[PDB]
């Protein structure tokens, strides 16, 4: 059956270093350019990664539509935002760098918002990092803790359930990668969050950023901010919102 212009020769790719294991390799495409190659275990409907192109989304390069199915994309030299924040770099990141990263992610998601798509698994383990603190939304391929209640309970995934996740992602950045709802197991999160619990302000995080988290965690998904609003807020943050910001111990 008929391929499209994304298709490339099964073996026009040189796999080298293995990076994960569902498996992910670094490689070289037509001997000239470095890529990442995610391999599946037994891309049919990648009509999602094909239609999106933006500077803050990991770019699709090519596919291979036969088992084992390949997906080739740009190489992100630092790997996942989660690993980056939990590794050696986490202790040196302060609020300006973390808010900047948040802004990049909102910029990719504001594009997703315009195109009328929905990510469904926005969390730091699905943001990829390159040099110069470039972050890019990845993996449009159970993370109850990151999912809006209406989506966890009733399968209502909208751009507004993504916003909710983006708010959890903001606690990931401000805590240098901690799992959210520390001490709570999945069921206790779901019950507590339905009764109105929200994570409190993380140590040394300014109130104005916690308020932003709180708005993304509104019960009525319609009262949650847009990513366009989020991007603009984050970009202008140290002039418009926290002009007197002082670095502290950890942020
Ligand atoms: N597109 C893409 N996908 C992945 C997955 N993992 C990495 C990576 C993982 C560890 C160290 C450096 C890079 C990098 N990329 N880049």
């Amino acid at each position: 059956l008929a391929k499209d212009a994304w298709e490339i020769p099964r073996e026009s790719l040189r796999l080298e270093v293995k990076l994960g294991q569902g498996e992910v390799w670094m490689g070289t495409w037509n001997g000239t350019t470095r890529v990442a190659i995610k391999t599946l275990k037994p891309l049919q409907e990648a009509q999602v990664m094909k239609k999106l192109r933006h500077e803050k989304l990991v770019q699709l390069y090519a596919v291979v539509s036969e088992e084992p199915i390949y997906i080739v994309t740009e190489y992100m030299s630092k790997g996942s935002l989660l690993d980056f924040l939990k590794g050696e770099m986490g202790k040196y990141l302060r609020l300006p760098q973390l808010v900047d990263m948040a802004a990049q992610i909102a910029s990719g998601m504001a594009y997703v918002e315009r195109m009328n798509y929905v990510h469904r698994d926005l969390r730091a383990a699905n943001i990829l990092v390159g040099e110069n603190l470039v972050c890019k939304v990845a993996d449009f391929g159970f993370p109850i803790k990151w999912t809006a209640p209406e989506a966890a309970l009733y399968g209502r995934f909208t751009i507004k359930s993504d916003v909710w996740s983006f708010g959890i992602l903001l606690t990931e950045l401000t805590t240098k990668g901690r799992v959210p709802y520390p001490g709570m197991v999945n069921r206790e999160v779901l019950d507590q969050v339905e009764r109105g619990y929200r994570m409190p302000c993380p140590p040394e995080c300014p109130e104005s950023l916690h308020d932003l988290m709180c708005q993304c965690w509104r019960k009525d998904p319609e009262e949650r901010p847009t990513f366009e609003y989020l991007q603009a807020f984050l970009e202008d943050y140290f002039t418009s919102t926290e002009p007197q910001y002082q670095p502290g111990e950890n942020l």
